[PDB]
């Protein structure tokens, strides 16, 4: 019930997807080279040990009694429920500690893209932790206890708790469902395909920026859903937005969730079509989404939909063409992106002496 | 994963033991036509019925006809019932309609003001709740978003809360959760087997005075707020002196196991469990349910964080008012802030699939 934390890649990028999500963007607050790196060697150091399950520091109790526990301590006696902490360097940072000729090339800015709404503070950070867990109270406790731990050296910029399948009720050979009521992730890439990932996934050393090499790009929409809208078209519409059938989600025509969609049969704006590679030339995409709902606004509405999260080996051979091609996608009628930001996730802390950015400092 | 079984004297969702996920919703009436109202209710009943047994609501969520939209949204699809629960309650506001004044029974009492509050309007009060509880939140989402499409015309959505997390116990035989200050948090609550405990300080009995309750219980929604960074650089002594439990075991000072029984005079005279404890208080007794949320952040730089207090009682002025004004003076108020209130009547179960929700009050 635990992944390794160690390794040539930083865990939570291949490995399995866990159940819930506990996503932070960070702002950094000092200017101190050195404070900064103090800090991500303390971060490390608290990583491995909620990796594992243990409390952070000397434990949630049994300290003087007069000073403040190390540990918040709200995950005592849970398990480690797979807990995988990936950090990522948003562009901003390189502004700082003199880094700004360490910029990877492939953290390219986004593009405005047509019907951006982007709010500006759910949007942008300094850095980010991904938090994954089966059991979303670890997740919290750790980006907790990690804000806690850089306090005075880094704030809270937004937050994000999401979820996708429950395991202990749906099986893993099963596809999820995302709140449209769609399967989600069925033409995706897997863990397994180590070929698929080295060519689509991790940044080669030969890409540029050899501090990167096996680390990844990510890119991450607060994307809202039209609920109250889309649950009012007919099945045909839903069926046609996609095209893939609801029930089933095969590629119009096909009578199997996996066989190869055929694309000239889906309408010319279908989602599928438009996010095929075959459409884009080849680019494809590592997705590892979760939904999320944060509750009702002043006007009644669901306030939930997609936290899209996409890793790429270059942020534009990736995501950015796959999502100039949804211009003119019929789902875009539903939707809507409220939050945005890039970051290049570096390669893995390599054993119990490593630790996060030191490729880079 | 099993269904937790609809029918009952009593509606589940409450003695029930506590679900992972919570997914709470206030409804407001927007619809004067009571039969258009019964209508509505008749037809949320036959909903829940499929929905608690994991079975699409209306016809299913595809193979309909194609030219109209599906009868249920679908994301529920190929997931198990997940001891999802739909308990439904009363608002005081609801009685100024149809008719039913005279009927609001007096052990709806209005909440007084408390000290400390500060209790935003927008996420308060309500015509009427469904607590939605599931070990899955997309089922919990699901059975509220089908609902409130269900009712779209007839009810509108006041405001939400999801619960993340449990931080209550109705089974002393599985280990108690932790809230998000650290501690266990359910120890002494009252259980769903100790019926005799449940009868005379949970269900609203007939002789009570107002005969359309019997079987139910009223509830009383607290949304507490956490200034965890406030929290989070006290001592560990401090945090334990302002319970009166330590942190690691959760035992009552001085006693050695969690479920030892509290000496009340070796805590602080301001510790809560001493203050909240029935002893202090003439014998009242609560249900807790609560739920932990989590909603971004405070746009100050810290996780937003609380605890969505459930209370479950026979009577709200001889179960939460009383603990409640006696917690005036307790050690845990430098700590939290109140900012949503809201009370309801939780009519009694449906007998069976002829029966329907507040079939006894109309
Ligand atoms: C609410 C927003 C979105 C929804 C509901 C959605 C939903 C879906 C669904 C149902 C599928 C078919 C099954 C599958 O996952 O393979 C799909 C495929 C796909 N989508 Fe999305 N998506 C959203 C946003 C995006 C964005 C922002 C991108 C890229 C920038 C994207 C790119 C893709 C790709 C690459 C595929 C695989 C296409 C294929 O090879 O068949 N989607 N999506
Ligand atoms: C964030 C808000 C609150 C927190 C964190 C909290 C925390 C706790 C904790 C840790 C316990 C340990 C004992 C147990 O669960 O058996 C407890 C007990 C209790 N609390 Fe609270 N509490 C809160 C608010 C309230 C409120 C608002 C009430 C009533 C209006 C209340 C009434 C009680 C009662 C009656 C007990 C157990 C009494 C006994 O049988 O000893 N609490 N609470």
């Amino acid at each position: 019930s635990a992944v390794p934390f160690h390794g040539a890649h930083q865990a939570g990028i291949a490995t399995p997807v866990q159940d819930r999500l506990h996503f932070a963007a960070f702002d950094v607050t000092t200017e101190d080279r050195a404070a900064f790196v103090a800090l991500l060697k303390e971060w490390t150091a608290a990583a491995r040990r909620l990796t594992a399950g243990h409390a952070v520091g000397e434990g949630a109790y049994g300290g003087l009694p007069e000073a403040p526990p190390d540990d918040t301590g709200e995950a005592l006696g849970l398990k480690p429920s797979r807990l995988t902490l990936t950090i990522g360097f948003g562009p901003s940072l390189f502004t700082r500690f003199g880094l700004a000729d360490l910029r990877p090339e492939a953290l390219a800015d986004l593009p405005k893209f047509p019907g951006d709404n982007l709010d500006r503070a759910r949007s942008g950070g300094d850095l980010c932790v991904q938090a994954c867990a089966d059991d979303p109270q670890v997740a919290v406790h750790a980006i907790r206890n990690l804000a806690r731990i850089g306090f005075g050296k880094v704030v809270v910029r937004w937050s994000q708790l999401g979820f996708g399948k429950t395991s202990s009720t749906t099986p893993d050979k099963q596809t999820p469902r995302n709140l449209l009521g769609f399967k989600d992730g069925t033409r995706n890439i897997a863990g397994t395909e180590k070929d698929r990932l080295d060519r689509f996934v991790w940044a080669a050393e030969k890409d540029g920026t050899p501090w990167m090499t096996g680390g990844s790009y990510l890119v991450a929409r607060r994307i809202r859903m039209h609920i109250e809208t889309w649950d009012r078209a007919s099945l045909q519409e839903q069926e046609d937005v996609f095209g893939r059938d609801k029930g089933e989600g095969a590629p119009v025509g096909k009578a199997k969730e996996r066989d190869e969609p055929f694309l000239k049969a889906m309408k010319p704006d279908a989602h599928v079509r438009l996010a095929h590679p075959d459409s884009n030339g080849g680019a494809t995409l590592l997705r590892r989404g979760y939904s999320f709902t944060d509750g009702t606004d002043g006007l009644g509405r669901l306030d939930a939909g997609l936290f899209f999260l996409a890793y790429q080996r270059d942020i534009r051979t990736g995501f950015v063409p796959v999502q100039r091609n949804l211009a003119t996608d019929a789902l875009n009628e539903y939707i809507q992106h409220v939050g945005s930001a890039v970051f290049a996730v570096p390669p893995g802390v390599r054993d119990a002496d490593d630790w996060w950015g030191s490729t880079l400092f």
